[PDB]
């Protein structure tokens, strides 16, 4: 099914029809083939940089010649005269003439969703930095699940930019490239504190969205105050299934995002509720009480159903059992995908005092870094 | 003009239309506008963020009386009873029943598309950095046109830091705090070579993607090296207006982009060449010869058009008439908006040296820069 059997060319030149061992066929334009050419005059050895543009590559470009031997494709392109070849594996990997889903709002097969069923992802300080399965292991739960918590790390301050530095990179802001969040809980406060607050994505109002959020425990001595996560994918598709219109509508129009501070910080973006990309795949939720502004983008025929969809999608946010919650005790931190995974914390059952640390830190590096263990692993 | 006259109540209750003294007529929603209410309950006087959620308004949510008084609104909420009073410039300001354009690929009414025909804006290193009102200018330019040139500046190593520091925060990424563009033996990537660049906006393999670049110069003699920028939401534009259906096969569908230049990192993304907002604004251009990926994403019956569209897309970037073209001198930079102007190179040779210095960093800074000098000079 990756080896490939024959190959037909049309009279054309303009395509050409892969038969694989199984039977399987598929189908290749030539333009497409000479774009993605992996010879040394078309990606260089040393960097994988293609050496050509589009406009190098002549508009009537054709297949001339192609066939299949030994498990890969020759095949010969004119008017360039250029004979390329291409691994049977390559070709299979990176076919386009497969049926695509259209649906509108299913998730990346890379995700799983999930409610208060799914446990914490939990690892080991310890382990993520001298075992590379443990290391690829936490950073694939947070891409596949948007969160994971790390356990016995140093009680430090700025520990948390170690954390980061093991995948990526700190975004920093006007706040540094870490932040202080110190609570105390006493009976002055214990009305307002003992209750939780709204899980949310941090910073809507920065473009781009810094991508990962890191909060980790220096001291606790105050009684409940869980962390909860609330996975924005789970409530968007759970609006989607209920009401495919309400979801169209706040994935439709953008909203407004605001932070006007005294501190002379002022931050705006314009950016959707639901972002999807463009042939349907949900890709980021967007999600703060606090810094919504007013949406003056959405045109006032749809204004009062968006408004109904956009309360739908708080009350399935609100939802108890959409939320994991868990304890953090000192040394111990997590990471959220802050493009999907909401957070907050429940509220405060006793006195005392609490010192976290936050940062963000870019989904890409994650990624990299990911991507760099699975080969090494491989 | 913003200044109330009358209003007059739906008998629903759902929503009111305000008149203003020039005759125009504007329509608030009895939700929308109770879920904006400026006072001391609903937003915060100290940072004006929003003290409730969409969930703690009223399911019956309506208007029982509304009246003009004194330049304002004033407006009552049931089942509450809230009262609350928006002044005339602020409802003019923040109306959502505006008509909103419907114009797919129009940009933002806060840019200005350009080409050849404009010679590049160029503010002075020691302006900038003393006067705020230069520093306004320089800013406000880069957040409008995309681009600016920063003009006798230090001959010194690492001064970019210092000219990114000015308005904002450098985003590192795996090629460092800020890169060495030179000729390279072994080059990680084509940047560190002589060759001829084709425009590009960078790392388009990167989620988030850099938001603003920086380039450098410390050294420029050799022949050639000369720096081109190209506006591509202009190059967008004339795509959208000639060519409505290749338009929407480059916003329609994802394409791929990949870089793995060396051991130890391997970045990719899935986003479009031109990205549009939901409701059809340009937000961004993706456009990078050396690192596309194989197009797996396409439609098979699509991919004839798609490769069409994207030549033609090319054919405007490498258009000498849209081409800004000038050589950067020792101390010379400027900066692009990158998710929007590309910057090319032409070839260098023969004696003589050539050393620029790049790093990134981002819009949202800028603009809480910008925004905090509108303020602070009126
Ligand atoms: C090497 N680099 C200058 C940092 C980036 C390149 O210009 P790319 O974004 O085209 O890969
Ligand atoms: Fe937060
Ligand atoms: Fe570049």
């Amino acid at each position: 099914h990756h080896m490939p059997r024959s190959v037909t060319a049309d009279a054309s030149g303009s395509f050409l029809t892969l038969t694989f061992e199984d039977g399987s066929e598929s189908r290749f334009h030539a333009i497409w083939l000479r774009d993605n050419a992996l010879d040394p005059e078309t990606r260089s050895p040393g960097n994988g940089q293609r050496l050509i543009t589009i406009g190098d590559i002549p508009a009537d470009t054709r297949i001339s010649t192609a066939l299949v031997d030994d498990g890969a494709l020759t095949v010969t392109f004119a008017p360039e005269g250029k004979t390329v070849t291409f691994p049977g594996k390559w070709l299979k990997s990176n076919a386009y003439d497969t049926d695509q889903s259209s649906e509108v709002g299913r998730t990346s097969p890379d995700v799983e969703t999930w409610d208060s069923s799914q446990p914490a992802p939990a690892f080991d300080w310890n382990e993520v930095q001298s075992d590379p399965k443990a290391k690829r292991d936490w950073l694939d739960a947070i891409a596949r699940l948007g969160f994971a918590k790390l356990v016995n790390g140093p009680v430090r301050e700025g520990a948390l930019i170690e954390c980061a530095s093991m995948f990526g990179f700190v975004r920093e802001t006007n706040y540094g490239k870490y932040f202080e969040v110190r609570t105390e809980v006493n009976p002055t406060n214990l009305a307002y504190t003992g209750l939780g607050l709204q899980a949310h994505t941090d910073n809507p109002y920065r473009d781009p969205v810094p991508s990962l959020q890191i909060l980790y425990c220096l001291e606790n001595s105050a009684e409940g105050g869980d962390s909860i996560v609330v996975d924005g994918f789970r409530a968007a598709e759970r609006l989607r299934d209920e009401d495919p219109e309400g979801f169209a509508l706040l994935a439709g129009n953008p909203a407004r995002f605001e932070y006007k501070g005294s501190d002379g910080v002022h931050l705006r973006a314009r950016r959707p509720m639901i972002e999807l990309s463009p042939d349907g795949e949900m890709i980021a939720i967007r999600f703060n009480n606090r810094s919504s502004a007013p949406f003056v983008d959405i045109p006032f025929e749809k204004m009062e159903a968006y408004y109904a969809a956009y309360r739908r999608l708080g009350e399935f946010i609100d939802d108890p059992e959409m939320g994991v919650s868990f304890k953090l005790e000192p040394g111990e931190s997590f990471i959220v995908d802050n493009t999907r995974v909401l957070h907050a914390r429940l509220g405060y059952s006793g006195s005392g005092s609490r010192w976290l640390q936050g940062c963000y830190a870019d989904k890409d590096g994650l990624f990299s870094t990911l991507n760099v263990l699975n080969a090494q692993l491989g």
